[PDB]
DNA sequence: TTTTTTTTTTTTTTTTTTTTTTTT
């Protein structure tokens, strides 16, 4: 899947020196080629001729050039596609989420967001056969609304054992902007000794609003959050997983999601939910790269995400 | 339950580093685990390695990283829920009333509300064999509705002797938003003292009305609720009680309650009350993580809320 | 009582602060500690710098705080209640008319308001021991039917003095919206000095209707009429006086109040009125914190209010 | 269209300073002829007295001199447009995107910017005498939003093969600013062997955004983009290819690219785009110096941009 | 209006002098006159004792001594200005651009700087009883934005046959700073033969700033600005032609110019462009030796610099 | 005022060693009596035997030995000031600019210190009674921004006749620092034939930038300039004038005059002047050997240099 | 032993309110 990072031990380069990036926060030799000079320069212990030597030997066991057109299609034709639990849905997006990209969903209250996410919680870990990745899951929970006891009743509507199902997750909560961004490296860290599929943030915006007050605060808040998506798409691109993550809504003094223009561009994906009759529920595509504008119908029943009856 | 404070007087840390902090507003490790550099930056006294040093040691002290679901389930399993009364009412509800979130009822006038809170506010002290707490009640109003009278026969009802049921709960009456936040600091450093289960904020919003007039003062409006919301949400992790909160109506030119996105988006349970035929009032979910959408009818009688007869 | 606002002189205050404020309005200590420090930050010649020093005092002279509910009970237990002039309505009230809080009486032409209030208005002279207010009553007249005559019967009948009764009341009459909330600084000045008992409003929402027309102001009406309610309250809150206010009912389209929801939730007693047979009338209960609902009758005389005969 | 770098060994040069250059980054004598002295200077291997040979050679080689402005004028009548598939644009645009200066594009999210690259990709490789470059195309991606899945459906609609549509296009993905700038020696190098018509640099300012944070490294940030619009010029200048580059906008705390002085006095033309309704946007010609202002209406289908209906 | 060189081969000079002087750079005796000894011997073949003799010779035919300033004065008279093609700019100027002198246009994008530059370009061909100079322009272009079809469109409005309009102006593009410098010994060499009128640099700094970077470049570059501007001021005493210049801006971290003291002290006359309402723009002006503050209001149009309507 | 140099004509000494003197640029007997043996050598006609004779001569008609203190006061008492014409200004300088040394004014462009020179060169020419000196005028440019105009507008402000004030005024252009220094000899031979007042050199350092031009060639361009200050002092002292010089500024890397050191000592007087509202300047004494330093305000206005209204 | 020079560069959204009026 990727370059481990024990492989750039030669030409002088040490057990101390694989040591402190690792501390500093890189785990992989993808990771390595990513940075640029002064981030490098930055870590203490690192001089330079130590600097060029690190980068060359990293690009050259990981390509960054040129390849035709045929070649990226051929590459994309095999991307695992992750099912919702809805036909509906499915059809919508064109199969279901997809691995190496960004989809962000927005609503208003009780519109279904994190009833979605649950059931993902579930649907990534089954045969590939039925729409899975075979494993595991990473859960990020800024608010607070976190159930096992929705899981159960979906393994059991998957084929599932309850104990695997809730064996396979990693949960974890957040409590200002900076535990956060702290949480990644942990993540990253932690997805290369075993293998991952999907990681969760529920939701991204609802610390920052309160931690930066006001104008004159707004630049450091932008460039905080710019930051932060940055990390999540270089994990994205690091272990191949999907990431999912969710967004409030706020009136225009009808209405319209919070986080400007960083996050607007920041995403690829955008989706946007509305209230309908009962137990249904309406979703329609706002933004994305390869899939027109459309809108369709799905239900929350006591097992998760469905058509409705 | 909790770590205290006076554990983080490690590695040269003076009693007046601690003092400075019990000052600011901080009572528990917890407290200090959970705030962000520039708070603690903004306090006089403090400097960067303080800071860090703080940091380290609540953060050592307090366990903030990655668990499994099976262990936050086996965990979850052990919250304790509250009667509110009536049979139906916790059918509908799971159990009762749950710690470690905040619930929010609304409605029109006469339909319930104060005095579901004066019945919660006798029922969280019995034996927690049929269904107690075993605490104290923090009682916040604003409008100027309490009335004691009630408590000593609902009391009567469930076997309590008046005085202890008198004496174990703390009132407070506020006159506008600035003192309404205010006391917030005070119930904290009382609650470390002693062992409580339920905080009560009657009508949140009635003083926030007609301090801010008018388009051209929304904004700071919203910006002094959202802090007001965070600091309740974190007072219920700090020391795993309850917390209930209630709200007012408006017309739509057919009733909605007041407060936009910001208090639509922060609470974790919502419940509506109708006016029915008699003494008999309607009950409705209208938002929860984990619960479906249904009805109760319950009734009010001189001895408190109680099943229809 | 209420503390004299001349005691905010201790440190760096002089007499020209004391007489601005006098100029702004405030007349008395509890009216500068229950105001925002954003009001305090626009008379002229308060700038910044002394706001914080008239708060920080004041806070040592008007309690505030968190108390024991039983305390609360003990303080409760030593109210004023003035009687009707009728049996059964006291019965019903549970004692008579409370001050400290906000009563209001509806019905249709001719039901009995208006002799409701010029009944009260001499009741609440005579002393405590027989169900009296022994102070004095301010009257405001917005529909121009404020007839002294008979005040002169009503009072001989209980044994009063009639020009002794005509000079202890305070008869004022207003002609549009702003005149109307502007009586209320004269009403607080007027009360700084010597005792009153007791407020009437009659009626509450008569200039309401016709100042304001159409739907594209209604926003505003009931933005205005809202601040006039909180003023309201808040010389409750200063002197203990028993507020009363009248109102006016509409088809529905069988009859029910105007106001709208800003005036059924910033009253906290509602009552109905209806016509009998002759001169009898029916009341009853529609809201109430601690009373449940019931039905009563009473009648008119030369003499103002009674029993039926 | 260009002098091979071969040309430069007559008399007194070696085939080996010629490797030099080339490993230097020089791969025509346009590179040399336009480069100054104390550039030359600065390859290992390179000495004075070479240096002055070189540039006098390659002066003949290359005329830099004067002439008259019908010269001019004759020449840049011979020049070539790029159609963009909507004969609106092409029509405010006077033919379409011309070959030898520096487009820009700008506009919120979703607003086309990216179609419009995508469809330009497959136009520039279309016959001349239909509006066409007969070239190829080089993709330069900072963002990760590059679909093959369109060109194919683009390339159906315009009559092409995809096979070959898929082989003629060239693509590569960017991680960071210094590896943006490296990638066009790698350019340069493959435009001297082969014949292409079109870059695309989509989006250019996205990675500058993270890179460099703050005040204390603004100045950098702008040096360091004025050299890479520096370096764009030269192969138009070189090549005669056309170049079109992406760009975000930001809001004035009423919104405006972003980029500064830099941005805007170094593009030759300027075009803003907004949403209009349903599949439908809005053009206007911001800058151009034989342009006046105007705007269009043009739309996205699944056949890549066009007219509307 | 100038002396030409072969006098001053009298006696003691040959024909090989004049040829050595002339490959330095010098094409009239006033060039010899105003020129220092030492750079004098600093061409191979001119001995000393050769030196004197050409400083004694020349200094008989350019007068150079102390004179009247009434002569001054009527000397002063005869000078020539020509048209902005706007009644309110030539009156704002005082009759035009005058000769002898050197005039700097500053502003941000698309304020009309090259506008401006290109309808001069034209009047200064026509006939003097209209403001007409009947002579030619040198343009130098550093940026690529000289277009022959707004000359095209101007022409026809003042009467002209745009072939002839077209063959009058000599045009040159530079790619370096020092190419910049080497062009205007070919100017020189150019004016010394026919009768030339006008002298335009657009843009002065466009590539000092890309040449040189960083605080280590500074004085490099600000010496090799001060050689430019001396040489322009020397062909302007030389022939008797007006000098144009122009010039970027930045943002002091509202706008101003670039280059620094060098180029604010160097030219005589200052003015600065803004954008106005629609195709309408602002001129105002800095800095003068005789004229006062004073702004205008000018207009672009198909036709070039106008009016406002 | 002086002795005139055709007085030390007696035994041994002829016409032709007087015409020598003179051609050498000796004009007058204090000219001989200022200059060392040594240096009255590099003429050509005298050797010795005739030198020694010189200097015995040429001695007793100048003293060249010790006074009083008192006797050099009174003979500095009778020392004429000239008139600025701005109350302020001449206040701050103590009564006007004086005879007999040397004043330096810098700034930055557009700061005023030509219109003062123009205004200066005027005022010398009116009656003493009101602060004139009843004399002519030299202006040595080096820039070449001298305006008749001016001056025929400030002539009229004092009631002077126009042509007259024209009449008196002797021009000369410089064009390298040759020229510059060469221009003394030919001043100071015609003022040894009239009565003089003032001597203008506008400005002082633009033409030695460019001539000494980088490091290497320091420390030659620093003689050259420190002979040329000691010239203009030995004019100043031999016939009793005053002298004008201006000055420029440069970044340090908030401004500061170029020259060095030697400008700094040399200079007598120095004045800073800055931009400030409209039409006002102020100006500041930097050094002065017997004057405070303080600040102060004057204005440009169409007749001078004037007190701010 | 001597003898100072010379400015540069933009960034970044927020946040709802408030009922009226009888007819044969
Ligand atoms: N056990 C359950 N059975 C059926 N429906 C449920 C169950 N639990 C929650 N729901 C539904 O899911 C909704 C909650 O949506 P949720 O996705 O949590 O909102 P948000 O969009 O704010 O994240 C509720 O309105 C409820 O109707
Ligand atoms: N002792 C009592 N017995 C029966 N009903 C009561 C009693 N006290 C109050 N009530 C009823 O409770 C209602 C008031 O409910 P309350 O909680 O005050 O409404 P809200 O808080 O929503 O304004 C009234 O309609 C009244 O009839
Ligand atoms: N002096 C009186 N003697 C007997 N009955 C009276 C007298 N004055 C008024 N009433 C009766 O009492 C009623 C009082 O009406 P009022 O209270 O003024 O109506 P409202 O309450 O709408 O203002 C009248 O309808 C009238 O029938
Ligand atoms: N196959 C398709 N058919 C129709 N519309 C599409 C298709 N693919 C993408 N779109 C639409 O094109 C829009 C423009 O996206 P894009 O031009 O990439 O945005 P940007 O201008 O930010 O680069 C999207 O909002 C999407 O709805
Ligand atoms: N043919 C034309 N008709 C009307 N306006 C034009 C025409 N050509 C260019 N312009 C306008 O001239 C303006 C300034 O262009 P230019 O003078 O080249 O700017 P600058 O001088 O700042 O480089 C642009 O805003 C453009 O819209
Ligand atoms: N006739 C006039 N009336 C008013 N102000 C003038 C006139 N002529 C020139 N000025 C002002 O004088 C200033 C030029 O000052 P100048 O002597 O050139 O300064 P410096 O020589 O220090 O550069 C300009 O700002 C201009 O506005
Ligand atoms: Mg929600
Ligand atoms: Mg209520
Ligand atoms: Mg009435
Ligand atoms: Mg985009
Ligand atoms: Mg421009
Ligand atoms: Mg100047």
């Amino acid at each position: 899947s990727f370059v481990p990072i024990e492989k750039l031990q030669v030409n002088g380069i040490t057990m101390a020196d694989v040591k402190k990036l690792r501390e500093s926060g890189l785990h992989t030799a993808e990771a390595v080629a990513y940075a640029p000079r002064k981030d490098l320069l930055e870590i203490k212990g690192i001089s330079e001729a130590k600097a060029d030597k690190l980068l060359n030997e990293a690009a050259r066991l990981v390509p960054m050039g040129f390849v035709t057109a045929a070649d990226f299609h051929m590459r994309r034709s095999e991307l695992i596609c992750l099912t919702t639990g809805s036909k509906n849905l499915d059809t919508l997006l064109g199969g279901g989420v997809e691995t190496g990209s960004i989809t962000e969903l927005f609503g208003e209250f009780r519109t279904g967001k994190s009833q979605l996410c649950h059931t993902l919680a579930v649907t990534c870990q089954i045969p590939l056969d039925i729409g899975g990745g075979e494993g595991k899951c990473l859960y990020i929970d800024t608010e607070g609304t976190f159930r096992p006891v929705r899981l159960v009743s979906i393994a059991q509507r998957f084929g599932l054992d309850p104990d695997d199902a809730l064996n396979n997750v990693a949960y974890a909560r957040a409590y200002n902007a900076d535990h956060q961004l702290r949480l990644l490296d942990a993540a990253a860290q932690m997805m290369s000794e075993s293998r991952f599929s999907l990681i969760v943030v529920d939701s991204v915006m609802a610390l920052y609003r309160t931690d930066f007050s006001g104008r004159g605060e707004l630049s450091a808040r932008q460039m905080h959050l710019a930051k932060f998506m940055r990390a999540l798409q270089r994990l994205a691109d690091q272990f191949g997983v999907a990431v999912v993550v969710t967004n409030q809504v706020v009136a225009q003094v009808p209405k319209k999601p919070i986080g400007g223009n960083i996050m607007a561009h920041s995403s690829t994906t955008r989706l946007g939910f509305k209230k309908g009759k009962g137990c249904q529920r309406l979703c329609k595509v706002v933004d994305s790269p390869c899939l027109p504008e459309a809108e369709c119908v799905f239900a929350i029943y006591e097992d998760g995400v469905g058509d409705p009856r």
